[PDB]
């Protein structure tokens, strides 16, 4: 199994090769490009580690391709909690894929935000505005890597309750490499009292999609989620994992979020 966490939204949780470093983390999502489609130019935040807009962030590029070194992916992530995103159309899905590409993928713009350095693919955090055309966008950027030859990893972020507003069209385009399940911040389907309803959710609904990698999100600490959802790291280990690793497509677990993780992911690591 794999660990994914996101990185981005605290300027105070380490540089990017730092959480590399940690040699905890196979999958590093990297949140958020907050403003996309319906003919913006693209807005990304990386919160107070630089910013984007005026070309401070370039010097990412190495610590990206320090981390891929390593055999790590490195995402970046689209939407999250906050942001002016939807897309309008089919043909606004295809320009923003294109976006996609040549600003953080394999291709070419006038300026690339992060530098040169390719991530490995792109990250469907939808969690609000209109949920129409992603399976469009997802389609768009799978065409877009067998153009070029190049791996473009298609990873989605649904919330646990099933199926997901935002995300259903998107996942069940079959395209998805990874699909982390967010088990948080939903009291209906997260860990609360004991795992029943996760594993439910998990075993019943879950299993149905066509994904390769099924991971299990989790908050890494309280904080990281106070609408609900942490498992204790021992908790995890006894009554969650052996339960998940029985499905053929488990594929570990994904953290919210590297600020909140001091020693959640180093705890369970071995058991993931
Ligand atoms: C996984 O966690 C779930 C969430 O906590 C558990 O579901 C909850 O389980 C509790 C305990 O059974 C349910 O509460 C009960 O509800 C009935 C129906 O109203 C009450 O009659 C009952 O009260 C009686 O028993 C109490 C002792 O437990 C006595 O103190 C009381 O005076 C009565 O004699 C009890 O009510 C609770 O009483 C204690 C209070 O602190 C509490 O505020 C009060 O709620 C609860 O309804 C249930 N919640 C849900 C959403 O279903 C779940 O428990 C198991 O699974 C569920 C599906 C049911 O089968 C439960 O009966 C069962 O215990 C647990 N699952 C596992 C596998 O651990
Ligand atoms: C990057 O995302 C941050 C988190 O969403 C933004 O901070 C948030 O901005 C809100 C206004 O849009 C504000 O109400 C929130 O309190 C704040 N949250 C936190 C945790 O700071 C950030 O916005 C910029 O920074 C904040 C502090 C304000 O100065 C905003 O006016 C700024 O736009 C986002 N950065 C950018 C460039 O959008
Ligand atoms: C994924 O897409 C499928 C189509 O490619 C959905 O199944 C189709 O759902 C239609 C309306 O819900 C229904 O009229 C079609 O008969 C059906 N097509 C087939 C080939 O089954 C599917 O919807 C889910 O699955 C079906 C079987 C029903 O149970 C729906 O209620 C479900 O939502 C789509 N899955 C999801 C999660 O959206
Ligand atoms: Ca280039
Ligand atoms: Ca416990």
């Amino acid at each position: 199994g794999e660990i994914a966490i996101y990185w981005g939204q605290d300027g105070g949780e380490g540089s990017l090769r730092e959480t590399c470093d940690t040699d905890d983390y196979d999958i590093i999502n990297i949140g958020f490009l907050t403003t996309f489609g319906h003919s913006t130019t693209p807005i990304l935040n990386l919160t107070k580690h630089c910013n984007p807009a005026t070309s401070a962030c370039k010097f990412l590029s190495s610590e990206i391709s320090y981390c891929k070194s390593k055999g790590i992916k490195v995402f970046l992530s689209l939407g999250g909690g906050t942001g002016n995103y939807y897309l309008s159309s089919r043909d606004d899905a295809a320009s923003v894929a294109q976006y996609l590409w040549n600003n953080f993928l394999g291709g070419q713009s006038e300026s690339r935000p992060l530098g040169d350095e390719s991530l490995d693919g792109i990250d469907f955090d939808i969690e609000d505005g209109s949920n129409d055309y992603y399976d469009t966008l997802a389609e768009q950027l799978w065409i877009l890597g067998g153009r070029s030859g190049s791996n473009v990893y298609l990873a989605a972020a649904p919330a646990c309750e099933f199926p997901d507003y935002y995300l259903r069209e998107a996942i069940n385009t079959s395209l998805f490499d990874y699909v982390w399940v967010q088990f948080y911040n939903n009291p209906r389907c997260h860990y609360l009292g004991n795992a029943t309803n996760l594993l439910n959710s998990w075993n019943n609904d879950w299993s149905t999609i066509l994904t390769d990698d099924l991971f299990l999100g989790l908050p890494a600490a309280p904080q990281a989620a106070p609408g609900g959802g942490f498992i204790e790291a021992d908790d995890l280990i006894s009554e969650v994992l052996p339960t998940i690793k029985a499905t053929y497509d488990y594929g570990g677990v994904m953290l919210w979020s590297k600020y909140y993780d001091d020693d959640y992911s180093s705890k369970i690591k071995p058991d993931v």
